[PDB]
């Protein structure tokens, strides 16, 4: 059902510089985007490390193809037999809202396997061992970002079965460092009804996404 | 397994009592590791000073225990056997049965607290919305600073809130836990890790819960 987060997202969607006819594609794409979280996840990397190129097809949607211009600061987004141009920062500045008012956020407590390829070694060399899963468990979400409370974290997370610890520091995560999910933690009307009113609304009030953004 | 019961054995002899008395505070002991509510209502009863304990849960006989804090003693009534112990003793046999037998929730668990067991302004925000006080199992059996010579049940996050900035994590013993929704995430990793570090590396270094003060 539609609800108030759509509202948001056509707001946002009405600050790029582009035709109502190209809105409408991004808007689809954002979806498909939001619902299919191994495909927003390969994206995220693929902006992060500055890759050019991006396809995917999952088992949802059609398939998503994006061509990343970053020596010309423009992309081309690809859906449906419709290609779209959208300069370097407005691409984020989709993609970040996006992320912050369509993407799921797990619950508390909730037990992740992080992707080790992602980690740096000295992390995975000393806190796990060849054949174990690096497991971790979700403590905080979208947390703000120094003083200004500019950008957010998607997670803090305490390495498995060590949990917090005075010689064990929690990490902090991005959303694409996760590999799979194994046991979702508790939540209820409570928890769905904190994340939409913090984490989406008072955000985009206040123009708080993701740190990989950098819009 | 096994193991853990000969270690349970070997901690009661650090108690100033004869055998035959050794053998009725082991099964009492298992008793009150295998019923966590009745466990929690004994240790309250300790932490409130309280007089007198009984639990009748066990399908063949009740136990009785009774405080006696002027003489600074406790006995302890089980199948019509009697034992006396000093309150240090007694200390000492909770603390070893709860170090050594009681279970550990895993990671992520949510759990209800007890509101009366917290600071009155901590639990006012939930009162106001009429919503039990839930928290999330963060840390377990952590060492407190700086002798770390005991340990605290329990590191929690405030639910839905979490582990933030504005808010700091809460320390709660386990009779703090008035209910548990449910458990996180809990394999073989986990079992030999608490065993191992929890149990285990504990017992040989004499650490045990803050709350039995022993
Ligand atoms: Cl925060
Ligand atoms: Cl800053
Ligand atoms: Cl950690
Ligand atoms: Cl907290």
């Amino acid at each position: 059902p539609m609800g108030e987060m759509d509202i948001l997202y056509q707001m946002s969607l009405n600050h790029l510089a582009v035709i109502e006819a190209d809105k409408e594609v991004l808007k689809q794409v954002g979806l498909s985007l939001a619902k299919q979280e191994e495909a927003f996840r390969e994206l995220q990397l693929i902006l992060f490390n500055h890759e050019h190129s991006y396809s995917h097809h999952g088992i949802l949607g059609s398939s998503i193809e994006i061509l990343l211009h970053w020596e010309q600061n423009n992309v081309e987004v690809m859906y449906l037999e419709t290609k779209v141009a959208l300069s370097m920062i407005d691409f984020r500045r989709w993609l970040a809202y996006t992320d912050l008012l369509l993407s799921p956020i797990l619950p508390l407590g909730t037990t992740i396997e992080l992707n080790k390829d992602l980690l740096p070694a000295a992390l995975v060399t000393s806190m796990n061992e060849i054949g174990m899963p690096f497991l971790a468990i979700v403590l905080g979400r979208r947390l703000l970002l120094g003083p200004e409370d500019r950008e957010y974290i998607d997670y803090l997370v305490s390495i498995y079965p060590y949990g917090l610890r005075a010689d064990v520091n929690p990490i902090y995560i991005s959303n694409f460092f996760i590999k799979k999910v194994l046991q979702e933690g508790y939540s209820d009307a409570i928890d769905e009804q904190y994340i939409e009113n913090q984490y989406r609304k008072d955000y985009f009030s206040r123009n708080i996404v993701s740190e990989i953004y950098n819009v």
